[PDB]
């Protein structure tokens, strides 16, 4: 399963630098105009889990689903939504990949490589983010 | 052309960021063990070109082969990953690519340069956020 290896390549270096994330960093923002490092990190974890339920659905209708998530430890929140988006992607077939998605029109592949592109952009923020908390050995960008 | 498009709707924006850097920011970075602004931003445009040409000649022969200004070098540097872009054909973009001990389709080694351009950015969003600059634009175009 290229789909959810080619995620978790990603997904995984994302989910390790959420750990280094202390507590009282949660709040912490480079700049004033900046997210939070939580905001960030639960940023990148909801609208993943989006993404894939719209490529899932071939409908906008995922963004009807307010789904209040209680949850406010990143490292719980960043566990179970990886398992979440796994799981979808997991079960994602071709038809689901190239079929076109009618939203307020795109393939559910163009938007899986879109949802791949924002992962990859916000986990380039929060090596920074991370980076300016005091930790120096950061995993690569990328699993293999 | 889609390749051209693509990479462009990111490197647009890394150029134009890299317009928000002066010249007193060049030496700035965000942490001790950080890339000076000017390292990150040499380094998204000296490696994208890297790839475009083990791409173009299906050969690692690029890796053995003077501008200081960062406006100037990703203005050159743009264009000639461009061209190169450009020219790649469907039969390029297939062949894999044997120095690695491993084999990589051109098509491969073209995502993966893509991917390395939108992390990197991902780090000069924060870089120039830092230095003063809050009016940024959205990180991909829509091309
Ligand atoms: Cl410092």
């Amino acid at each position: 399963n290229q789909i959810v290896s080619h995620f978790l390549s990603h997904r995984n270096v994302t989910n390790e630098l959420a750990e280094k994330i202390s507590k009282d960093h949660y709040s912490y923002k480079p700049a004033e105009t900046s997210m939070s490092a939580e905001e960030l990190v639960k940023h990148i974890l909801t609208s993943f889990h989006l993404f894939a339920n719209v490529i899932k659905e071939g409908n906008a209708s995922p963004f009807q689903n307010k789904q209040e998530e209680t949850e406010t430890d990143l490292n719980v929140l960043a566990k179970t939504y990886t398992e979440k988006t796994v799981a979808i992607l997991e079960q994602l077939t071709e038809e689901q990949l190239d079929r076109e998605i009618d939203l307020t029109k795109v393939t559910g592949r163009a938007l899986l490589q879109l949802a791949m592109e924002h992962e990859i952009h916000h986990k380039g923020n929060l090596f920074v983010y991370v980076r300016e908390m005091g930790h120096t050995e950061l995993p690569f960008y990328q699993q293999r």
